[PDB]
């Protein structure tokens, strides 16, 4: 059997995904700006032996024209959060075997600071670190706030690409991974072991040393989830594990399959890029129990936050249109054969739909055991790896998580029953080593 | 007057040129592990010492234009770590200690670095400060960057365009009422959350900040700038100005010059916070902490100064014999420097270099001397606290901790602890935790004018 590793995605902000459920009584994600509160979601996650928590990030926020509406602050819609990087840190000294993975963009970091910021991360933590690579979600607004001009969307690749070949340098290549001696009757450093890099890209420039040493990874633990055209390239190239938003499993199957490929036309091996579904679910120890909590959360929600955000993520204005009007018979756009796909739905019906999860996975609602079985039958349909657990409201959905399903993919087999490696490559890979494998490109920039 | 006390610390072995890592005693070769920090951390906050201060660089040695072999074998210069990510992981192991880090305005984006000095604000519930530099590794910094040499003087202009950026995301971005949660009411008010706009000679920004209003607004600013452009600048906006060690007299000249700055810019004259660098060596008779000097000098390897001294100075000193006058290395030597090296020898500056490269000179003598030169420091330039920079780590803070700071607390000097929970409040001596009204960045707060 395929063991499955388990990741816990979280932001650093109360509410994600253009859903607010943070009026909920339950919800302690308001208090996502104390270190209380992340201690004891770390803490919750290290008991359980999940293999890491995801802090996803974003520079830019929703807006109409160069304004957020007041909705957007009556109801926290996106904006405040803090920076990935400063909580991931403070978790690194509260943990000892959980992974932090960060989200990390190539349009808007530096390179070299970059490289010594995620590099410190990973020595302090020894090995237990990831980066999620990102361009960016929020162009318009990110860009304005640092006061640069638009990357238009696939230049945006071309850009990272140049991030990851500079950054590979200074992981890789600047210090070799035994450079460091400390004998204080010997050699502090071998000098022979300790080089100079020079990178000429169309983007990113750097001649000189390396402020870090060889790290317990050398480089992270590299996250990657577009699905354009680009991205997909891009993921192929440098991504070990690739995230999927939920879908029907044929669907995900045939992504799996394209992405794999992806790999593979990259000189990697098929097997050697891992993939992990988005899901998301309420449990209760019946069924009825489970609906009728899932039903709570949602009528926390205020109403109106449901068109405001539908209108952001897609440019949609729905707020005229009465619930009975059918999608198709609206225009606004989409490329004629892709409005099919609507299949005769309401405005009700997307709007319901949107209010119920956003662009979170939909939620499987049920007991511990009809959980545990969707979790199953998605990954062996799709040919999974494992699973990154979108919570409903927090700690709630985690502990529910932890505390029912967990046991029974335990029993079953399917799930590690703990941590059986010290740094995050070797329990999401399977590697030997802690560093990247030798068909990764990375590795082409070793000494 | 109760003196301030901070570690001085950067996470890296070696400092200031000099390089005593093989000393028996010195941990420092340590400081890629959480363990060094977390335990400097515990001795500094188990003392009531105020902070810990994270120095940073971002460049390396350059030695007639190469890096040579010694900067490896004995670890002058590299490797580091990032200053922030040390203070944040300090953050979850410290309740009140403060925590400094340098972040240079030359390198650093204000849009993400706001963002991250925000989030150290609030998860460690106000006690960050942040020493504000323009790099002093500049050339080779800047190839690492791959962005072009700025000046001297320019790098405070971009400086002075950097604080304002920062200072509107910080103060003029979010109210400090603006987060409500109220489950049953408001996550936040709208008409306390503002766009910024932001059109400066080196930095633009348009839009809404990340953070909210953190509990101590701004982080505590510390600066050290000697240029005269450098203390305009401090006396603009530092409301702590580290100094160099020096004698009495010259720091009290110093002291006095950056209090009268301050008042010109608007600012009272004792609200800014004068802090000097102070070093010691402490044991329990005088000739003892002699020749415990002696053993940490001993410990560096006799080539170190040379080369350290060239990548500092840019001057080769290697193939003088040492009698030889700096009067005759003049083609060398700009006037002021010639001027400052009447009457020595290669030989004299390399033997000073070699004690303390550009660290303060210790006092070196019992406890009870140490505890009266800190003293006499302090009532002679007019001071507000020091800057604790050891020789050898742990050792030199643990003896000052243990034998100093009792003898500072019994004569009152010291305060017993921490009865002020944000750095700000401690370090001013203010029940306020914010920034002053008359300092730059209170004028960019909405609350009552924006
Ligand atoms: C599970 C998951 C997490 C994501 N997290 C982030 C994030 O933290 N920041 C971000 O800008 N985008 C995030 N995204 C969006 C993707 O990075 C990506 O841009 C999107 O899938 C569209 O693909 P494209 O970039 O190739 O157009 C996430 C996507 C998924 C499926
Ligand atoms: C106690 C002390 C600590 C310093 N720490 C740093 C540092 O961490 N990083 C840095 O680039 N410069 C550091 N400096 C150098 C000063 O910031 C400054 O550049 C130097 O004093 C010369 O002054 P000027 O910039 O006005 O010419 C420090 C100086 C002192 C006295």
């Amino acid at each position: 059997m395929k063991q499955l590793r388990f990741g816990l995605f979280e932001n650093a902000q109360t509410n994600d995904s253009g859903t607010a459920t943070w009026r909920h009584p339950d919800n302690q994600r308001h208090l996502f700006d104390t270190l209380d509160y992340w201690r004891n979601i770390a803490q919750i996650c290290e008991d359980a032996g999940l293999d890491f928590v995801f802090l996803a990030d974003a520079w830019g926020w929703a807006d109409v024209n160069g304004e957020r509406p007041d909705i957007c602050d009556v109801e926290g819609l996106d904006l405040p959060r803090l920076d990935p990087a400063i909580v991931a840190a403070a978790l690194i000294a509260s943990t000892t075997k959980l992974g932090l993975v960060m989200t990390g963009s190539t349009l808007l970091e530096q390179p070299y600071s970059f490289a010594r910021r995620m590099a410190s991360l990973d020595h302090l933590s020894k090995g237990r670190i990831g980066w999620n690579v990102v361009t960016t979600g929020t162009a318009e607004t990110a860009s304005a706030a640092f006061g640069v001009p638009m990357v238009a969307h696939d230049d945006r690749y071309d850009m990272a690409d140049d991030f990851m070949e500079l950054v590979y340098k200074l992981w890789e290549g600047a210090w070799e991974p035994d450079a460091l001696e400390r004998d204080k009757q010997g050699r502090y450093a071998d000098p022979a072991k300790v080089h100079r890099i020079d990178h000429e890209g169309p983007y990113f420039r750097s001649n000189g040393y390396g402020n870090t040493s060889y790290s317990p990874q050398g480089t992270p633990v590299l996250f990657q989830a577009g699905s354009s055209e680009r991205g997909r390239q891009f993921g192929g190239r440098h991504g070990e594990c690739i995230f999927l938003g939920g879908a029907p499993i044929p669907k995900l199957a045939e992504q799996v399959r394209a992405i794999r490929a992806e790999a593979v036309a990259e000189g990697r091996a098929a097997d050697s890029i891992k993939l992990m579904a988005a899901f998301s679910c309420v449990i209760a120890p019946t069924h009825e129990e489970a609906v009728q909590k899932y039903q709570e959360v949602l009528d926390s929600q205020t109403p109106e936050v449901a068109v405001a955000s539908y209108a952001w993520f897609t440019g949609l204005d729905l707020s005229s249109y009465d619930p009975s009007t059918p999608m198709s018979e609206l225009h606004t756009e989409l490329s004629q054969t892709q409005v099919a796909r609507f299949a005769g739905l309401t405005v009700g019906d997307v709007l319901a739909d949107w209010h119920a999860h956003g662009v979170r996975t939909k939620p499987v609602v049920g007991t511990p055991e009809e959980v545990a079985d969707a979790i199953v039958e998605l990954a062996e349909g799709a040919d999974l790896d494992g699973f990154l657990l979108t919570p409903v409201i927090q700690p709630g959905s985690t502990i529910d998580f932890i505390e029912h399903v967990l046991p029974i993919l335990r029993e079953r087999g399917v799930a590690a029953s703990g941590y059986d490696a010290p740094t995050l490559r070797e329990r999401l890979l399977g590697t030997e080593t802690p560093v990247l494998r030798e068909d990764h490109p990375g590795a082409g920039y070793r000494a």
